[PDB]
This record gives structure tokens, sequence and C-alpha cells, in this order.
């Protein structure tokens, strides 16, 4: 594979879409590779990691409990609720809802959690509280993936999302237990984790949350590194490409291949 930046450019050319990417040292925040890092991209389901960061902050403050059982109804369900549709009778705990939202991309679980933090506006206020003045959530689970051209709703930038993920996982804004929990939910992703491991060389750590939307929108927020360590945050978003899901997945994997082959920088 060519150098990371060269591969990212080739991906735009081949997809006829915009790619946004940041490679950041998790421990220090040093930005290593950046491309359209300050441009806007729909977050799609990747917003679920920030959502659970807001939930964890409420737990730390004594305003929420991961054990709290939420009983919900069938009319509360939205498109794609693999886990939540199975618990209409017994409900799910707040912690279970976060595991479902992050590890299975369960949309109803995400919406139930979103309401507890004050809806899209409340999650946006949490982002401003931790110093992210760019990322914004405006709609609910299904509707936020529309990715209309030029629509700033439900967007982030690679740079803001990477900085926000680092703040949630390592800045001590969240308690030690909460930082560990958020990381473990990413490590446990069932949608893409196993698939990524199947193509990663031996020795590489992966934790992640992916997302997809209209007009080719696709994205992943991840922790990656050799020697089985979460060395760097890697955020890649794609938008406005007519390419098949398979080719968008392949182009993202290709950027990963470039990073892996040329990791020392
Ligand atoms: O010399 C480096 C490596 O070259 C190949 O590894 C390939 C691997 O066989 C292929 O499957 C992968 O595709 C890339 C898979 C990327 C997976 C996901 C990346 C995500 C993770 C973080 C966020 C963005 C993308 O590339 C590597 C590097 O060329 C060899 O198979 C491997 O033994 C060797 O150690
Ligand atoms: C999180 O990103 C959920 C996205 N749902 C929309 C789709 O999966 C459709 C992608 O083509």
């Amino acid at each position: 594979s060519p150098q990371p930046l060269e591969q990212i450019k080739l991906s735009e050319s081949q997809l006829s879409g915009r790619v946004g990417m940041i490679e950041m040292d998790l421990a220090s925040g040093r930005t290593l590779t950046a491309w359209r890092a300050d441009e806007r991209f729909p977050m799609m389901s990747t917003f679920k990691v920030v959502l659970c960061g807001a939930v964890l902050a409420r737990v730390d403050a004594g305003d929420e409990q991961l054990e709290r059982k939420i009983h919900y109804r069938q009319q509360d369900l939205v498109d794609y609720s693999p886990v939540s549709e199975k618990h209409l009778a017994d409900g799910m705990t707040v912690g279970e809802l976060c595991a479902a939202a992050i590890t299975m991309s369960d949309n109803s679980a995400a919406n139930l959690l979103l309401a507890t933090v004050g809806g899209p506006a409340g999650l946006t206020a949490f982002l401003r509280q931790i110093g992210d003045n760019v990322t914004r959530l405006d709609r609910w689970a299904t509707e936020l993936n529309e990715a209309l051209p030029g629509d700033a709703r439900d967007t982030t930038t690679p740079a803001s999302m990477a900085a926000t993920l680092r703040k949630l996982l390592t800045s001590q804004r969240l308690s030690a237990r909460s930082q560990r929990q958020l990381l473990q939910w990413m490590v446990d992703d069932r949608v893409a984790g196993p698939l990524i491991r199947s193509v990663l060389p031996a020795g590489w750590f992966i934790a992640d949350k992916t997302g997809a939307g209209e007009r080719g929108a696709r994205g992943i927020v991840a922790l990656l590194g050799p020697n089985n360590k979460a060395e760097r945050i890697v955020v890649i978003y794609l938008r406005d490409t007519p390419a098949s899901m398979a080719e968008r997945n392949q182009q993202i994997a290709g950027i990963g291949a470039a990073l892996i082959e040329h990791w020392q920088r």
C-alpha cells in the first residue's frame, strides 16, 4: 500500500466522494495524519459512543445508574432494534441499552438513552460542556442518517470527533470505571469488530463503532495499534459517494492497510 495520505486521496478519487480522516495518538493527542479534518460529515451511528459518554457522566454524578431498568413499549421502537425488540416484557437496564446501542447499533436503545440525556439538544449541550463546540446532534436515531447535501445537522468533523473520543476515554472527565466501561463497549462491537479482526495482522488491537447513512455516508471511530495496545484513535468518514457498501468498506479497509504498513511516523 502507498503512504496513508496518498491512499486517502486515491480513495476520494475512486469513490467520487469526500473522505475525512484523523489519526491521533491516544495518550498525547498528537495529530499524525489529517485530511479534511475540519470539514463536516454526518456522524451516523458513531454518535452512539458520545451518547453513552453522556450517560456515564450522569452515572458518575449520581444522576443515573447503569443498573436502572427501563421498561419501554412496542410503539417506542424504531427501525433496527435487534436487542430491544426482545425485551418488551422485561425491559433493559441503562447499561444494557448502552451495550446494545454501541455493540449492536440498536436504534431504539439509542433513542431511549438519548431521551434520558435531554434529547439531541441535551447531548449537544453535553458536547459543549466537554469543550466540543462543533459536533452537534439534532435528530433521533433513524432520521439522523439522512446525510442531505450541505445539511449541517447531526454532523461532526474528524478533528472534533477524535478530540472528543480522547476526552471521554482518557481525560478523567469520566471516572476510572466509566472510562473503562466506554472502552469495553467499543472493544465488544459485534457489527464490525470480529470482521476487522479477521483481516488485521496478528498483534493489532481494535475497538470501534461504525455507522452508515444515505448518499454513501459511511464512518468508523476506532482505537488501533500494534503490540495489542490501543495506541491511536483513527476516525474516518465518507460522504457523497454513489459507491456500493462493499466498495466503501473496502476503501476504509484500504486506508487502514496503509496506516498499518506505514505505522512509524
Ligand atoms: O506487512 C504487514 C502486514 O501485511 C499484510 O497484512 C494486511 C492484511 O492481510 C490485510 O487484510 C489488511 O487489510 C486492511 C484491513 C484493515 C482493517 C480495518 C482498519 C480500520 C481500523 C481503524 C479505523 C480505520 C480502518 O492490510 C494488512 C496490511 O497490508 C500481511 O497479511 C501481514 O501478515 C503483515 O503483517
Ligand atoms: C448507524 O449508522 C445506523 C445506520 N443506519 C442506516 C443504515 O445502516 C443504512 C446504510 O445504507
